């Protein structure tokens, strides 16, 4: 009810409220915008990048927990070549439900059939789509809740530390300054072991993204906040990659995006 004029639930404090993620975050319409262009070129690179993480690079273990995985499993696809279980995680109810829907292979889940299809293709088409879908389906253990911005983001759901922590186009939209998103980036190294790994992808100087005309509000960092952050929460980056690619001005007003690869200090 600030109708566009500031991002939803953010009239009081200048950032989205976590309340809202679970009122107004419509995981149908966000995965019906940007994982059905401009939003398709990013799906590309992030996949692209996903693959050479986790199938060229040497991102490889036992347990990797995805942070925010939303109602998204592309992320997940190469992670699962490299990465015994899976877990995903997410603070919205609505998202996980989706999730679970996916993974039982409900009828009524969304279709990542094209996007399964392309990382397939990137994989060197060993297996097709519906081989690759079900071995993700299989290496996915565990669906929890997570809020990052608590110091156990998980509460008390225990897990063994992970060999990496996952986290795309969420922590951006979970922290609303640089103390909290530093703080996050420590409260996700407690999932990890000594010298895990840690991969982020994210918007650059984006302060929202739209889900059609529902707007939420997203952290405007650019290359050196989030290296800053980084290395302050306890972490040494191995590496880092900025593209200008960005979002239509319609979905996100970002700036290209980053990802990189950390390790635990
Ligand atoms: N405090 C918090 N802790 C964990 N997740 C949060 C959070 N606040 C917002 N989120 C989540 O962050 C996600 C951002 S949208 C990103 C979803 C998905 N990983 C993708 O790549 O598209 C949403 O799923 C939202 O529920």
């Amino acid at each position: 009810h600030s109708s566009g004029l500031v991002p939803r639930g953010s009239m009081e404090s200048g950032f989205t409220s976590k309340d809202t993620y679970l009122s107004h975050f419509n995981p149908r319409d966000y995965l019906e915008k940007y994982y059905k262009s401009a939003e398709s070129q990013i799906l590309k690179h992030l996949l692209k990048n996903l693959f050479k993480i986790f199938c060229l690079d040497g991102v490889k273990g036992d347990l990797l927990i995805d942070i925010g995985s939303g109602p998204t499993i592309y992320q997940l696809l190469s992670a699962c070549e490299s990465f015994k279980e899976i877990v995903v995680t997410d603070y919205s109810d609505q998202n996980l439900q989706e999730l679970e829907k996916w993974l039982k292979a409900a009828p009524a889940a969304f279709d990542w059939s094209p996007v399964v299809t392309y990382v397939c293709d990137l994989e060197g088409n060993r297996v097709k789509g519906p081989e690759k879908e079900e071995k993700l389906r299989q290496a996915v253990k565990q669906v929890l809740k997570c809020d990052v911005t608590q110091s156990q983001p998980l509460g008390a759901v225990p897990l063994p530390p992970a060999d990496c922590v996952l986290s795309t186009l969420c922590l951006d939209a979970a922290c609303p300054d640089l103390p909290t998103y530093c703080r996050a980036l420590r409260n996700l190294g407690s999932l990890l072991k000594p010298g895990g790994f840690l991969v982020i992808m994210d918007a650059l100087k984006s302060s929202y993204y739209m889900i059609g005309e529902q707007k939420f509000s997203s952290l405007p960092l650019g290359r050196e906040a989030v290296e800053a952050a980084v290395k302050e929460a306890g972490y040494t980056i191995e590496w880092f990659e900025v593209i200008s690619q960005s979002y239509s001005s319609t979905m996100a007003n970002n700036e290209g995006l980053f990802s990189l690869v950390a390790r635990k200090l």
